[PDB]
């Protein structure tokens, strides 16, 4: 807004609105023209394009062809099951992204109406939406602010920018002119939307309304809400284009050659004949190149993945989410709540006296000197832990009594043994505050404050006893300390029980002098007890890790060297560093960015979408308001447990017990789904070429097609159905996690596949063609029946061959997928219906269908399947 570079009256002017009353008629005029204070969702959800859409998909155009082509040709029943399956395919596609959309009712909660305004000079207060630039609005601590703008009188206020910055720490407001460009987490003459003022009053002009205003920007990241193609999805259309170029090759292939059929035939030919036998061929084809039970059966290889990570507290709501955390390469990840826990904890900790390097056991286990500061530093905190053990307070002030707790005292013990009853004044200025301390019949006025001012006002020091005050070896040994705890970015604080005044009425401003100071410790936000494996485990896996943080750099350089994220000697960049950089350098740096610090929203989203434009599909972890653009931009979103509303109903995956560990399993079962759906996908595919190459041969040598209609659908979506996700439910290889990333770019049949399922698909139809001649001598009612009973034989029995393309059915487990030979028994099952005398002319086998020629037919089918698996050890090839 460049308000901040602005000065204070200054500003007034340039909003040409008095800081002192707001006129009716200025509500009515600028109410006309920047409107209300309100965002509403510009979101048709016609649902008509919804379900126009699933015929941008090619899969679907030659079905309903085939299926109006089957109307005609007197087939109605295996029309209407082409249509019901289309169908079905529809509805799963379309409300699989109904609910991909960004909840901005719960961004709408955070609008806080009700705001204290002064207008035509009487103190008044309206809700939010009928605000308006120019307009003077009150804050005192505990409302909400309305919108966003400049403090042109500052009652010492401290708000708290969680939703914006990432910190959930108070920070001062100063009325005071910045007169420099600095970033937008330091905007500290000016206020924004939706922050909490912790503590103070104060009076401010807004430079604007709801929309245009920080929380409107992350609506607009929010409002365009494009979550790119998964992997599968990607490769799936990319590859359902070339099957469906198939289609209309074939279909004029066969128009050609039935038609070639009419010159040289004797006294030519049936015109009509041929005609209307291209026809059936066309739709034969047409039905068996798509397997139309691929969708159903995607969709349950998903159901299958949220269903193992429900196990692990890892909710997932859109399930093609899944597969995509498989192919991710580039993880981004929020620094304060999701690798840390939020949880402010000492770390290590600076007596006169006493520095062991860890924090001792019990306070009956120690027993070294006296505690002062132990017993001083739960006494000058102002945090409070409720019988539900919720934390309310200041973020640095709870760190007293959290890590008192840790170490076997409780935080009642010594606050009800020691009384205070303080003035407990307000930190405008020096950061202190005194309070009224009574140790046996003795006085005190315990004062805590920051390291660099607190000393500045001291006069003693003392070490096991009191030692008074002392010039050498004590100021530069706590700026020693203090600086090296500031060098790994710890925020230090001083306290000193000042027993200077003595039985008076109340403590006064004058005599807070002659101060002395117990000890001084160092409190950081310290990360989760299981983020240090996910970064070694991330880094062997393939996958390259980035913390992209809104927090000071200090701390978010500080966190991560530890972790290993950057290296030992690598630098962050500010959120000013990336306000000014273009895109024409940043891909060049983006390689080697490391970490970030004080970004803004627009800047996640930013760095998502260059690593996206960079060939690398990324994933992104947060757990504020801030990272919603991020999580909706990046191919899928992960939010924490304790992590807003907003971030969690804008993200895919919604962990819910803050284990970060659950991140890295994740790619690890992705990798697998992917791998299952490509032999699964496989299988069912080869399947459907061998259906196809046994059709085309009985029309280069004019046989009666070995298929016909209901016939060819019934194996595709009922009878294959099974064993495809029986495969899918098959183990995961531990050379699995050691894997590369898998490019977005390959193929779904990439990797050594293709071979596998050229091979399989020819076995199958070549048994069937065979078996179509043995019936053809027979009897051309019989040729059909024989192809067919290969064909759903064969398909049945590949299931073995094609558990793994690498790898044979024996020595591999022959029964160790009982999903795999349950699917087999339970096809022999569904082509065992075929042959009841109810169900035998339903499918075009003939009443003169014996045993012998059953025996023929299945001979040929498991003699394939035997090729296929004495094939799969033939080479040394499949290996990528
Ligand atoms: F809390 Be995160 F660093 F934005
Ligand atoms: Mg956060």
């Amino acid at each position: 807004a460049e308000i901040y570079r602005k000065s204070a009256a200054e500003t007034f002017t340039q909003l040409e609105a008095t800081e002192k009353g707001l006129t009716t008629s200025e509500v009515t005029k600028r109410q006309e023209k920047y409107g209300f204070n309100e965002l509403k969702n510009k979101k048709k959800d016609p649902l008509w394009k919804l379900f126009l859409e699933t015929f941008k998909d090619p899969m679907v155009i030659v079905l309903v062809i085939a299926a109006l082509v089957q109307l005609v040709l007197g087939e109605v029943v295996e029309s209407l099951i082409i249509f019901l399956v289309l169908i079905v395919n529809s509805i799963i596609s379309v409300v699989q992204t109904r609910k991909a959309e960004s909840s901005l009712d719960a961004l709408r909660e955070m609008s806080a109406p009700v705001a204290k305004v002064i207008r035509d000079g009487s103190k008044q207060s309206i809700h939010a939406r009928e605000l308006v630039p120019g307009d003077v609005v009150i804050l005192d601590a505990g409302d909400f602010v309305p919108a966003d703008g400049r403090l042109f009188e500052s009652g010492s206020l401290k708000i708290d920018e969680g939703m914006l910055t990432g910190e959930s720490e108070a920070v001062e407001k100063y009325i005071d002119t910045i007169p420099d460009e600095v970033g937008l987490g330091d905007r500290v003459n000016m206020v924004f939307s939706g922050s909490l003022v912790v503590y103070g009053r104060g009076m401010f002009v807004v430079t604007g309304t709801a929309s245009e205003t920080e929380i409107g920007k992350i609506a607009g990241l929010l409002e365009t809400a494009e979550a790119k193609q998964t992997p599968l999805q990607r490769k799936l259309e990319s590859f359902s284009k070339k099957l469906g170029l198939g289609i209309l090759a074939l279909c004029v292939l066969i128009f050609a050659v039935e038609a070639g059929r009419v010159l040289l035939g004797d006294n030519s030919a049936d015109m009509a004949t041929a005609i209307l036998n291209a026809f059936m061929f066309a739709v034969a084809v047409a039905v068996a190149a798509i397997p139309e039970a691929l969708s159903s059966i995607v969709t349950i290889v998903l159901a299958v993945g949220t269903n193992k990570m429900a196990k692990q507290h890892a909710i997932i709501r859109k399930l093609p989410a899944v597969e995509t955390l498989g192919s991710t390469s580039v993880i981004c990840t929020d620094k304060t709540g999701t690798l840390t826990q939020n949880k402010m904890t000492v770390v290590d900790y600076y007596l006169p006296d006493g520095t062991k390097e860890n924090f001792p056991e019990s306070p009956e286990n120690w027993s070294e000197g006296e505690r002062r500061l132990i017993h001083i530093a739960v006494l000058c905190n102002d945090s409070n832990i409720n019988s539900e053990g919720k934390e309310l307070g200041d973020p640095t002030e709870v760190a007293l009594i959290a890590f008192s707790n840790k170490n076997n005292q409780d935080y009642n013990e010594i606050r009800e043994k020691f009384i205070r009853e303080g003035e407990i004044p307000f930190d405008s200025d020096r950061k202190l505050m005194s309070t009224l301390h009574t140790f046996n019949e003795n006085k005190a006025m315990l004062t805590k404050g920051g390291p660099d001012v607190m000393f500045a006002r001291c006069s003693y020091v003392f070490l096991d006893g009191e030692e008074k005050p002392m010039t050498e070896e004590i100021l530069a040994k706590l700026k020693e300390t203090n600086e090296e705890f500031s060098n790994q970015a710890l925020r230090v604080l001083a306290y000193g029980y000042k027993r200077m005044p003595a039985d008076t009425t109340e403590l006064k401003l004058e005599d807070e002098q002659d101060i002395v100071l117990v000890g001084l410790t160092a409190m950081i936000d310290p990360p989760r007890e299981a983020v240090y494996a996910s970064i070694e485990e991330s880094k062997k896996a393939g996958i390259r890790t980035v913390m992209i943080t809104g927090d000071h750099k200090t701390t978010a350089q500080a966190i991560g060297r530890d972790i290993g994220l950057m290296d030992a000697d690598d630098i962050a960049l500010t959120g000013q560093e990336l306000d000014a950089m273009p895109e024409e350098e940043l891909d060049k740096k983006l390689e080697h960015i490391a970490v970030y610090a004080r970004v803004s929203p627009e800047n996640k989203i930013r760095i998502v979408k260059a690593w996206q434009k960079k060939g690398k599909i990324t994933a992104m972890t947060g757990d504020g308001v801030n990272d919603a653009p991020a999580l909706k931009q990046a191919d899928i979103g992960v939010a924490m447990g304790s992590g807003t509303d907003v971030a969690k109903d804008s993200a895919a995956m919604i962990l819910t017990d803050d284990n970060f560990v659950s991140i890295v399993d994740a790619v690890g079962v992705g990798r697998t789904v992917f791998d299952n759906i490509k032999k699964s996908i496989a299988y069912l595919f080869a399947g459907n070429l061998g259906a196809i190459i046994a059709i085309l041969f009985a029309l280069v040598l004019d046989w009666i097609n070995p298929f016909t209609a209901l016939q060819l659908l019934f194996i595709n979506l009922v009878n294959d159905s099974l064993p495809a996700i029986a495969l899918g439910m098959e183990k995961a290889e531990p050379d699995v996690m050691k894997r590369k990333p898998r490019d977005i770019n390959e193929g779904i049949f990439a990797g050594g596949t293709m071979r596998a399922v050229i091979s399989r698909g020819v076995l199958i139809g070549i048994a069937v063609i065979i078996s179509q001649y043995i019936g053809m001598q027979i009897s051309p009612e019989m040729s059909v029946a024989m192809a067919f009973t290969t064909l759903i034989l064969a398909r049945t029995l590949q299931t073995f061959a094609a558990r793994s393309n690498v790898q044979t059915a024996f020595g591999a487990g022959f029964f160790s997928n009982k999903y795999v030979i349950g699917a087999v028994l339970l096809c022999f099952v569904l082509y065992g219906i075929t042959v009841l005398p109810g169900a035998r002319e339903i499918f075009s086998i003939p009443a003169s269908f014996g045993l012998h020629e059953w025996s023929i037919a299945a001979g040929l089918a498991l003699a394939a399947v035997v090729m296929m698996e004495i094939i799969k050890v033939v080479q040394n090839k499949f290996f990528k």
